[PDB]
Parts: C-alpha cells; structure tokens; sequence
C-alpha cells in the first residue's frame, strides 16, 4: 500500500460528513428568492428546485422531509464528476488536487472508476487513511483514521431508499459544464413534467449547484429578466453564491471561475433565443 499524496496516482480518501448524522448546512430552495430578493423576482416563485452540499446518511432524511413539506416525481441531480460515495453512512470523496480525480474522463470511465473504487473498499474488513477535510487541507496525509467496514454505498442507495430518482451530470469541480452535460441538463428539464422537483447537489453545495440553478432560471426567464438580475437573484439566498465573483478563496481557481462566467453569458443568450424560437440544442447553437 501507499500513503496518499493528492496526485491522480495516489489520491486521498476524504470524509466530507463529520458523522453519519451530520446536518445539511447549505440547503436552499430557489423559490425562496421571491421572499428575500429586492430586485426583479419575475418568474421565480413557481420553481420546484432545492439544492445542497453532499448529504450525510441522515442528511438525506432531512432533505426528503423538506421536500415533502413543500409538496410529484423527485429527481436528485448529482453534479459531481469526481468519484464519491459512503462509508458507514459518512460521505466520502476520492480526492486529487483541486478535486479533479476524473477530469478529462468520459462519463462512462468516471462511473467505472468510482464503482471500482467503492468495490475495493467494500471488500475490505478495515479501510485505512480516511482524512477529514481539515487534515487534507493541512496535507496531513499520514494522519488518517481507520474504519471497520459495515457498509460502502453509492449515493443511489440512499436516494432510491427515499423513493427519488437519480440523474448524474458530470461537472468538474470549480468549472463550467462541458457541452455534453449542458445538453443533458437542458434535455432533462424538457423531458420531464414541469411539476418535477429537482434536488440539485455537488460536493460543497457552492459553485456547481448555483451554476445549475442559474441555468434553470435562464431556461425559463432569460427573455424577460436580465443576465445581471438572474445572477444577482441566485446570489440572494444562502449560501449567497455570486457567480460574478471570480476572485474567491483559492486564487489558483480564478481561471476556472472566469471561464464559468463566460459560459454563463453564452448560455444566457442561448436560453433567450430558445424562448424566442430557436429549437435546437446548446451544442448545435
Ligand atoms: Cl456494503
Ligand atoms: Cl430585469
């Protein structure tokens, strides 16, 4: 064996949930923008759209209860390209630098690599080297804990138990979606009833989820609401993620945030033209 070092050759097992019982800390519902935002709220209040970070086992119960109270088919939209799953009910990720373990891979290969990784853990009596986020950030690669394996599960296990559907859109962390994934999101929305509830999530519940919320908003409203107002209103509810802000916590990620913003500007124009009569796909546009 080898202690991890955050390279694609020797990636780290990082536990995202403090425990299997940890609460959801970036849960929000897009429709609440209508109750909070002081600008243009046209077209917001009828969305059936919630989002979060990656839940713990118990977190899925909280999300299901939140959705039930608001309520229709529910689709959980996992935006994560990177391999992830659960070890004894705790959310875990296979982490290389900038959380890009599956960067450049086909979606097929990303799934195969995840399921092979999880199968390897599942076959062990004990898993070693499980880092917390603070330990990973501090590069304390050899200070991870061991866990006696009770269960190793993918997200689908928990989502299906709640009677929800699962659909994966493979977006690299900190980046814009690729054209295939944009087409897949637009089609998913078109191909399900207008009343469908989507619970959207990524790893941290920040950039990817907010990007997708903005895309949903543009697809419905870009012909009547300005780009500026869409982005600002999506920033008005917790966690207050403003897609305009491209200088964030990690300076080395600025290029990707900038490219994501340019994507959003182009998607806005596509969405507006689609509401004005353009019948083709994003890739064709
Ligand atoms: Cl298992
Ligand atoms: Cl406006």
């Amino acid at each position: 064996s080898i202690v991890c070092d955050s390279t694609i050759e020797n990636p780290c097992i990082v536990q995202d949930s403090k425990t299997q019982f940890s609460p959801v800390i970036r849960y929000r519902e897009v429709a609440s923008i209508a109750d909070v935002y002081g600008g243009n709220i046209t077209g917001i209040n009828k969305f059936h759209l919630s989002g979060s970070e990656q839940p713990s086992e118990k977190g899925w119960e909280a999300i299901a209860e939140s959705i039930s109270r608001k309520m229709k088919k529910v689709i959980v939209l996992d935006l994560r390209q990177e391999s992830h799953g659960y070890l004894n009910g705790r959310a875990i990720t296979l982490v290389s630098a900038y959380n890009w373990i599956n960067l450049g891979k086909s979606n097929s290969q990303s799934t195969l690599d995840q399921e092979n990784w999880l199968a390897g853990l599942r076959s062990r009596k004990i898993v070693n080297g499980v880092l917390t986020v603070p330990q990973y950030v501090a590069k304390q690669y050899s200070q991870g804990k061991s866990m006696v394996v009770s269960t190793v599960k993918n997200e689908e296990y928990y989502v299906y138990k709640k009677g929800f559907d699962y659909y994966r859109i493979f977006i690299s962390d900190h980046r814009a979606p690729l054209d295939s994934e944009v087409d897949a999101l637009v089609a998913l929305i078109k191909n399900n009833p207008e009343d469908t509830w989507y619970h959207v999530h990524c790893r941290g519940g920040k950039g990817r989820t907010t990007t997708v919320f903005a895309m949903f908003d543009m697809l419905k409203n870009a012909d009547k609401v300005s780009f500026e107002e869409i982005i600002a209103r999506q920033a008005s509810i917790p966690p207050f993620y403003n897609l305009m802000v491209t200088n964030r916590e990690i300076p080395e990620l600025t290029p990707y945030y900038e490219q994501r913003l340019q994507f959003l500007i182009h998607f806005y124009e596509f969405a507006r033209q689609s509401l004005m009569g353009y019948s083709g796909t994003w890739s064709e546009w």
